[PDB]
């Protein structure tokens, strides 16, 4: 349906050790040139290009082969987070999604949200 539903991931996420400190914007992929829909892994903190859709339109897949490679199954669209939320993705259930803990995963990273 149209709700976002809560990711199976969400309420255990490992989220490594040593995370880098995510500024409030000026994010570049690190894999590219890319500094627009630039997706945050949740688990590494890895910021990489969104996917090319079908149309052509999007960016370089950098986010997605990440998750291939890792199984890291939640990433946040930097420029989307609020007080409110943000934009989650599951590479895992293929969907956007809710993450409950979304305040503590930011927060791991040096993001305050609430700001
Ligand atoms: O990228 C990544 O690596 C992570 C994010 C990701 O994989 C992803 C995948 C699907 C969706 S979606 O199902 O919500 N939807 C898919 C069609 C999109 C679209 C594109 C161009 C349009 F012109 C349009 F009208 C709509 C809008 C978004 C959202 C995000
Ligand atoms: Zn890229």
């Amino acid at each position: 349906g149209e709700v976002r539903q809560v990711s199976k991931h969400a309420f255990s996420l490992k989220q490594l050790d040593n995370p880098a400190r995510i500024p409030p914007c000026g994010w570049k992929c690190s894999k590219c040139d890319m500094r627009e829909n630039l997706w945050l892994n949740l688990t590494d903190g890895s910021i990489l290009c969104g996917r090319r859709y079908f149309d052509g339109s999007g960016g370089n897949n950098h986010a997605v082969e990440h998750y291939r490679e890792t199984g890291y199954p939640l990433a946040v669209k930097l420029g989307t987070i609020t007080p409110d939320g943000a934009d989650v993705y599951s590479y895992d259930e293929d969907d956007m999604v809710l993450d409950p803990s979304l305040a503590e995963h930011l927060s791991h990273f040096g993001i305050d949200m609430l700001k």
